[PDB]
């Protein structure tokens, strides 16, 4: 009834009890999905974004002084590791969506 538990996770990805979930979905969503281009584009990638990006406050994960630090390292580890994965990137033997023109 009252108290528990707040904020969004995931479902295969099974997070320990080290590290702490994000504030909303939105953040959570720019996470995982920063973490897909920050290791499908390289490690590079981050310094490009911790740099140009050091006003934006959505990227602010990415600061080690940040609570999300262990949760977005993660993420990306593991989607670089082979662990998470987003979305169908890689077969699907079926009808796929259309782009809009």
């Amino acid at each position: 009834g009252s108290s528990g538990s707040s904020g969004v996770a995931p479902l295969g990805l099974s997070v320990p009890s080290d590290v702490e979930l994000p504030p909303t979905a939105k953040m959570h969503a720019i996470i995982e999905r920063t973490a897909s281009f920050v290791c499908r584009q390289g490690a590079q990638f981050e310094i490009m974004l911790k740099a140009k990006q050091a006003r934006n406050s959505q990227f602010d994960f990415l600061r080690f002084d940040h609570y999300l630090n262990p949760y977005y390292k993660f993420i990306q580890k593991a989607m670089k590791e082979g662990r998470y994965t987003v979305l169908a990137e890689n077969k699907s033997d079926e009808k796929k969506k259309s782009g809009v023109s």
